[PDB]
Protein backbone atom coordinates (compact mmCIF):
# COMPACT_ATOMS: atom_id res chain seq x y z
CA UNK A 1 0.00 0.00 0.00
CA UNK A 2 2.87 2.08 -0.27
CA UNK A 3 5.75 2.64 -2.46
CA UNK A 4 9.91 1.92 -2.65
CA UNK A 5 11.79 4.53 -3.02
CA UNK A 6 12.88 4.42 -6.78
CA UNK A 7 16.16 3.57 -6.18
CA UNK A 8 15.73 0.50 -4.39
CA UNK A 9 12.48 -0.47 -6.88
CA UNK A 10 15.21 0.52 -9.93
CA UNK A 11 18.21 -1.33 -8.09
CA UNK A 12 15.83 -4.37 -7.47
CA UNK A 13 14.30 -4.57 -10.94
CA UNK A 14 17.74 -4.44 -13.26
CA UNK A 15 19.13 -7.60 -10.56
CA UNK A 16 15.90 -9.30 -11.27
CA UNK A 17 16.17 -8.38 -15.48
CA UNK A 18 19.70 -9.06 -15.32
CA UNK A 19 19.42 -12.53 -13.08
CA UNK A 20 16.86 -13.68 -16.44
CA UNK A 21 19.68 -12.42 -18.63
CA UNK A 22 22.01 -14.72 -17.83
CA UNK A 23 19.89 -17.91 -17.56
CA UNK A 24 20.54 -20.19 -20.40
CA UNK A 25 18.78 -19.59 -24.07
CA UNK A 26 17.72 -16.36 -23.13
CA UNK A 27 17.79 -14.17 -26.27
CA UNK A 28 17.60 -10.21 -25.70
CA UNK A 29 14.76 -8.95 -28.18
CA UNK A 30 14.64 -5.23 -28.68
CA UNK A 31 14.25 -3.38 -26.01
CA UNK A 32 15.28 -5.60 -23.15
CA UNK A 33 12.68 -8.41 -23.75
CA UNK A 34 14.33 -11.55 -22.93
CA UNK A 35 12.94 -14.29 -24.40
CA UNK A 36 13.60 -18.37 -23.42
CA UNK A 37 11.65 -20.55 -25.88
CA UNK A 38 9.67 -23.16 -24.46
CA UNK A 39 8.07 -24.84 -27.96
CA UNK A 40 9.24 -23.71 -31.31
CA UNK A 41 6.77 -22.83 -34.62
CA UNK A 42 6.54 -22.66 -37.69
CA UNK A 43 3.73 -20.47 -38.55
CA UNK A 44 3.15 -16.50 -38.90
CA UNK A 45 4.65 -14.08 -37.43
CA UNK A 46 2.15 -10.76 -37.07
CA UNK A 47 3.37 -7.19 -38.41
CA UNK A 48 3.72 -4.43 -36.30
CA UNK A 49 0.07 -3.25 -36.86
CA UNK A 50 -1.39 -6.56 -37.37
CA UNK A 51 -3.08 -8.46 -34.56
CA UNK A 52 -2.28 -12.05 -32.28
CA UNK A 53 -4.45 -14.45 -31.04
CA UNK A 54 -2.79 -15.86 -28.05
CA UNK A 55 -3.25 -18.18 -24.75
CA UNK A 56 -1.47 -16.36 -22.16
CA UNK A 57 -0.49 -16.53 -18.09
CA UNK A 58 1.06 -12.99 -16.59
CA UNK A 59 3.16 -13.26 -13.58
CA UNK A 60 4.95 -10.37 -11.54
CA UNK A 61 8.45 -11.21 -10.41
CA UNK A 62 7.51 -13.39 -7.19
CA UNK A 63 5.25 -15.70 -9.21
CA UNK A 64 1.61 -14.23 -8.28
CA UNK A 65 -0.87 -13.92 -11.69
CA UNK A 66 -1.87 -10.54 -12.23
CA UNK A 67 -4.13 -11.47 -15.42
CA UNK A 68 -4.26 -14.84 -17.91
CA UNK A 69 -6.79 -15.94 -20.73
CA UNK A 70 -9.10 -17.98 -20.28
CA UNK A 71 -9.58 -18.90 -23.99
CA UNK A 72 -7.51 -17.72 -26.70
CA UNK A 73 -7.94 -14.47 -27.17
CA UNK A 74 -7.37 -11.54 -29.58
CA UNK A 75 -5.29 -8.13 -29.10
CA UNK A 76 -3.98 -5.76 -31.61
CA UNK A 77 -0.37 -5.11 -31.07
CA UNK A 78 -0.54 -1.44 -31.99
CA UNK A 79 -2.61 -1.61 -28.61
CA UNK A 80 -0.96 -3.92 -26.16
CA UNK A 81 1.93 -2.69 -23.65
CA UNK A 82 5.09 -2.33 -25.48
CA UNK A 83 6.83 -5.50 -24.70
CA UNK A 84 4.53 -7.43 -26.54
CA UNK A 85 4.52 -5.10 -29.62
CA UNK A 86 8.50 -5.30 -29.84
CA UNK A 87 8.71 -9.16 -28.90
CA UNK A 88 5.90 -10.64 -30.86
CA UNK A 89 6.71 -9.61 -33.84
CA UNK A 90 9.09 -12.33 -33.62
CA UNK A 91 7.42 -14.73 -32.62
CA UNK A 92 6.35 -17.81 -35.28
CA UNK A 93 2.49 -18.88 -35.04
CA UNK A 94 2.88 -22.26 -32.75
CA UNK A 95 5.49 -21.31 -30.12
CA UNK A 96 5.26 -21.22 -26.67
CA UNK A 97 7.10 -18.40 -25.17
CA UNK A 98 8.32 -16.76 -21.92
CA UNK A 99 8.96 -13.57 -22.09
CA UNK A 100 10.56 -11.19 -19.42
CA UNK A 101 9.47 -7.66 -20.09
CA UNK A 102 11.28 -4.52 -17.95
CA UNK A 103 8.93 -2.19 -16.42
CA UNK A 104 9.37 0.52 -18.98
CA UNK A 105 8.04 -1.81 -21.30
CA UNK A 106 5.04 -2.71 -19.41
CA UNK A 107 3.56 -0.48 -17.01
CA UNK A 108 6.77 1.61 -15.22
CA UNK A 109 7.14 4.25 -12.93
CA UNK A 110 3.00 4.66 -12.80
CA UNK A 111 2.30 0.92 -12.34
CA UNK A 112 -1.50 0.01 -12.31
CA UNK A 113 -2.95 1.48 -9.31
CA UNK A 114 -2.60 -1.15 -6.23
CA UNK A 115 -2.79 -4.29 -8.51
CA UNK A 116 1.15 -3.88 -10.16
CA UNK A 117 3.64 -1.48 -8.65
CA UNK A 118 5.61 1.06 -10.38
CA UNK A 119 8.77 -0.52 -11.54
CA UNK A 120 7.76 -4.25 -11.84
CA UNK A 121 9.27 -6.07 -14.53
CA UNK A 122 6.48 -8.72 -16.28
CA UNK A 123 6.57 -12.77 -17.02
CA UNK A 124 4.44 -14.03 -19.49
CA UNK A 125 3.90 -17.35 -20.84
CA UNK A 126 2.34 -16.48 -23.84
CA UNK A 127 1.38 -19.53 -26.69
CA UNK A 128 1.02 -18.22 -30.27
CA UNK A 129 -2.20 -19.58 -32.01
CA UNK A 130 -2.93 -17.66 -34.88
CA UNK A 131 -1.76 -14.07 -36.36
CA UNK A 132 -4.02 -11.58 -39.06
CA UNK A 133 -3.74 -8.62 -40.12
Amino acid sequence: GTDAPTEAALKAERTFMAGEKAKPGVKELADGILMTELTPGTGPKPDANGRVEVRYVGRLPDGKIFDQSTQPQWFRLDSVISGWTSALQNMPTGAKWRLVIPSDQAYGAEGAGDLIDPFTPLVFEIELIAVSQ
